[PDB]
């Protein structure tokens, strides 16, 4: 039975999966009526490179994500009391989160797998590199330097994405110990955004981190 | 139940356009399309004096206007506007004539479609372009232009527009390497030896120094 | 709106219907005509033998298979067209030294004779020894390009002139042009029985002064 | 004969890929371990101005699956096959510390054998953080990097090795730095992510310049 | 005139129907196996050595790698035919081998157009152009006697008992060897070898390329 076990939770999850994913239409992203909150995180690993040629510099984080639809939502017992599943990201809508002053294209290195629960709500953890515009200088000294970047979405306003962090404290308790740099401190905190450009605000997290020469 | 009601809407809205119509074939002569386009500069990243190259960070904006993109907000739940992929609609190969590498594309590729079948799309991208710096280290500073239009489009298909001369300098970053002294865009006419109709682009002109 | 339907029908029934061509071959061989438009020489690296143009590629050919007659469409005349709905030459610069990077719209004008053009900007690093650059004669170096699989019975080449485009070479590059050229040359490599049709491109150049 | 063998290696491709739905992956109820080991080819680099040091290396992964199980009776004696790594589910093995993308130098190409189990040999390049301080003395430089999947925990798959001893058989003798030693090392981490714990096998490598 | 026109037809038409005969209407070739292996023929046309990095002990060849194999399932009579003989067609219609470096340092840039030559007889042409960046010490390079780097390549996954390799000359083929390369090639050879490795008891076949080398006076 037990090896039949086996192949029945694989049964469930395959129908799982079939019915949240094909015999439903693809969730067409967020709405002025059906807005969504994404719950963002960030854990720095690295401050790799201070260019004081380009002023670019280039971190290493793994940025958490978290959000919840009803779409996504089952009843586990309906399918073998599975509470939740890995799967590709692909399979499923994700968030446009966005740096809002880089200089190169992110630079994914992680798998891009989601983990789906049975709420609906849906964690994804990709680790990035980025390169962003940031002033070393002061780098060299006690003080050190400081840098920000807005992270947010880029075509969603504050009426069909807003964001939320559970601390203004970036994870520093993976941040690489041999560093170049060390980080003398990193928050990650809402705001909200007028641009020029548009009359609906935009959301995003401010990270800020001040560093400086090991 | 609502939100369950907004999302088949849309769903049915989208399908309605890009399932059950084939996607537009592109302008032409007898349908032809204006654009507008504008930018915004974020930053002089890089200047290389070895290679005459200059590296930009900006968004272009592009907004065009498609009757087939059109639909009564009436029956379809009052929805005015969504945003979709880019791939799943025609946009305009608006492409810089003096490029020295392909653009790095720094912006997710979604588009905003709105009920009278207008269009916007905002493109953050890095180019790499025919720029010699020499005098960026002088108070007068060094001019570069870049010229950005369709590749495969004349004037007779696609006509350019701009709703300002100036580009943006609101989100230019305040601790990049080089100051800008003056950044415009401007529409310009060209009647290339290759082809007997006129060609239309946006003129990019920057005028910059170090920071000092 | 009866332009648009005139427009996808045309597509449609050339594409999405006729028989397709398979490309060329023996029975049925094709001529393409190639230019040259340079726009810049942006690095010339001592160290490597390896120089970086940025160009054009004008290419031309004609099929029968792409032909219509504008009366029974509206009088389309020509229409551009994504290159991957279409047979494109595989024409390649034959010392690469990196993959070539396309700077264009891969995107085709067809015109209602069966022609298209096929016009993509390129920069490319090929082998090429700076040696002289920094002297009144500069240096020279040469570039061969021509189709990759297709012998001279397959595909053959031409060009409309042996003089490349320089009205477009950018007036503040590190490099002047002396002279280009881009000539029509017939290989027999001991390789391969069937004669490999070229058009080899050769530029003189010096540190600009 | 040889038209026989082939028809019988179709057959058996096709009851076991387009005859059921791809494998949805490992989970508590249906967990797996992939056993991994790494031969190390070569140090290629070692950047001192940003504390990031490249590796070459050969990472072997197997695991085993029921529903890839089949009787080589039934197919012609056929007891292995050969498969694109797309055709079927790999394990999303990852470096936790890495600077740049990995950059595969092999085929994604995996061996199947009758009894389930899956050998799959992904050559990379890694560049990944570490300070090479030291590498110009007597002791050499010591620098880590951990492996293990991302999104899976222990109680959905497990990693062991064979030997914690990583292959040098094959590393580049005329390498600009030499190897001192090289272990591989079976690790249960406690994220505050996450309730359940991660495996993870610790790459620990002490190199010098090689003079 | 009008017949030649319709010449022209049959024989797009006849390449069409051939194809789709053999790619449509057929398997693909699930790749060799101990029972019914595959010889690939191997060769090297070295056209430049662009860079020796001594700081990271990497050097960077461009060279067109000559493979050549022969299928049964791509035999086809002519004069079913047209009296087609050969045919181009994408590298993605077909099975490939997996040739590969045993000892790049970074993934090969292909810069050539992936399209094989196949022949009525089965037999496959397939003359891929690369870069590829190799574990090579470059010391002695500014020496008379230069320096000698190798690296040997062969199918990543099929044993010797799968995939055997041949090559047709010991020789590579330095005739079109850029004249103004940084580098001068004293010597380059291509030659067979059987190893055994560790990981398996089947032995494993490559073709070592020597290539000896120096900066150019
Ligand atoms: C698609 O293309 C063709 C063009 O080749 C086009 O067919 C042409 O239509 C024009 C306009 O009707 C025709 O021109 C006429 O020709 C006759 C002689 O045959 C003249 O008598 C006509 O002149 C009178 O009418 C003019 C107004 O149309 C007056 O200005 C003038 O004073 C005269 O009263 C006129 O020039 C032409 O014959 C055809 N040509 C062919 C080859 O058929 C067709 O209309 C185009 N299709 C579309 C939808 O536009
Ligand atoms: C007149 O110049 C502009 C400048 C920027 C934006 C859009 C922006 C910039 C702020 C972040 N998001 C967007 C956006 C909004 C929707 C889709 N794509 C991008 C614009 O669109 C209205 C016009
Ligand atoms: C010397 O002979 C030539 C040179 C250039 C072009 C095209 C150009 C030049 C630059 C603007 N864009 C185009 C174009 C036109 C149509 C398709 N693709 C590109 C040409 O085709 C009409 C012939
Ligand atoms: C000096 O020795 C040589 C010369 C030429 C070629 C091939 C060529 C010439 C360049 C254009 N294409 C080919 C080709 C020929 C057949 C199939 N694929 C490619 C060659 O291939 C191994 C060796
Ligand atoms: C110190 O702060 C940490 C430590 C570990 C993880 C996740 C990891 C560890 C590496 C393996 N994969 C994951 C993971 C876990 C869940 C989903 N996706 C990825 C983390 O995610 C934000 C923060
Ligand atoms: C000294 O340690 C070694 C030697 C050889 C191989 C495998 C090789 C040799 C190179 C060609 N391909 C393979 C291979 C074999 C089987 C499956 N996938 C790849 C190895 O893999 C972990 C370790
Ligand atoms: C759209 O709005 C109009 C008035 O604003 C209303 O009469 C109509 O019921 C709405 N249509 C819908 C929700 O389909």
């Amino acid at each position: 039975k037990d090896d039949d076990d086996k192949l029945h939770s694989q049964a469930n999850l395959m129908r799982l999966k079939s019915d949240l994913f094909n015999r439903s239409p693809m969730y067409p992203g967020p709405t002025k009526d059906d807005p969504l909150t994404v719950t963002l995180g960030f854990t720095l690993q690295d401050i790799v490179k201070a260019d004081s040629s380009t002023n670019e510099v280039d971190l290493v984080y793994y940025e958490q994500q978290r959000w919840k639809l009803n779409s996504l939502m089952w009843d586990p017992n309906e399918y073998g009391n599975i509470t939740d599943f890995r799967t590709s990201a692909a399979d499923i809508w994700t968030p446009d989160i966005t740096a809002y002053s880089s200089t190169r294209p992110v630079q994914v290195l992680s798998p891009q797998i989601a983990v789906v629960t049975h709420d609906g709500s849906v964690m994804f953890i990709p680790a990035q590199r980025l390169s962003f515009m940031c002033d070393p200088t002061g780098v060299d000294s006690e003080e050190g330097a400081t840098c920000a970047v807005k992270f947010g979405s880029w075509v969603y306003s504050g009426f069909e994405i807003d964001l939320k962090t559970d601390t203004d404290q970036v994870d520093l308790s993976s941040y690489y110990a041999s560093s170049k740099y060390e980080i003398l401190s990193a928050t990650q905190t809402r705001q909200v955004q007028h641009y020029s450009c548009c009359p609906e605000p935009y959301i995003d997290v401010n990270l800020v981190v001040k560093f400086r020469e090991r």
